[PDB]
RNA sequence: GGGAGACUUGAGUGCAGAAGAGGAGAGUGGAAUUCCAUGUGUAGCGGUGAAAUGCGUAGAUAUAUGGAGGAACACCAGUGGC
């Protein structure tokens, strides 16, 4: 109901971008996406759309009550500073980034390459 | 070419060292994907040139914490080595 630090993942692949605030320990707080947000198609993966997305989760997040986030990002979107921008934009202080995007250790098989 | 000898440079042994993803056997480590359980959370997620199929209110994706299991071994890594 009422927060003060949270954490903010971004999630942005080259289809879609989701911002998703959640407190320290990781539970949801608010979220929104390029799709959510009325983007259909290739908009969604435009940085317009994960500027708005960021902003939309960012006024429900601060609604409920929130004034800092450390900013997690995800995937190889083209997106991710126009929402780490959004969320400076609307209001809540980016404490820290970071890059999470998962590295296999070589690990399992991609899937075939395109056109082949 | 044959026979009877001699010789040490080819060949090999000895002695002294060197490097190596060489091979076989038995274990073991972290990353990551998927699945499973349980939180938080609400409407999409996913995908394309564009769409649709598909998954999602039986609560998905995302997110946190665990657990399961299979396969391959990021960085080192280099017309490098064996």
């Amino acid at each position: 109901k009422n927060i003060e630090s949270g954490v903010a993942h971004i999630h942005s692949t080259f289809n879609n971008t989701i911002v998703m605030i959640t407190d320290t320990h990781g539970n949801a707080l608010a979220w929104s996406s390029a799709g959510s947000l009325g983007f259909k198609g290739s908009k969604k993966s435009t940085p317009f759309a994960a500027q708005m997305a960021a902003e939309a989760a960012t006024k429900v997040a601060m609604e409920h009550g929130l004034k800092t986030v450390d900013v997690t990002v995800k995937g190889p979107g083209s997106g991710r500073e126009a929402a780490i921008r959004s969320l400076q934009a609307t209001g809540l202080e980016v404490t820290a980034i970071r890059d999470v995007t998962p590295v296999p250790h070589n690990g399992c098989r991609p899937p075939k390459r395109r056109r082949v």
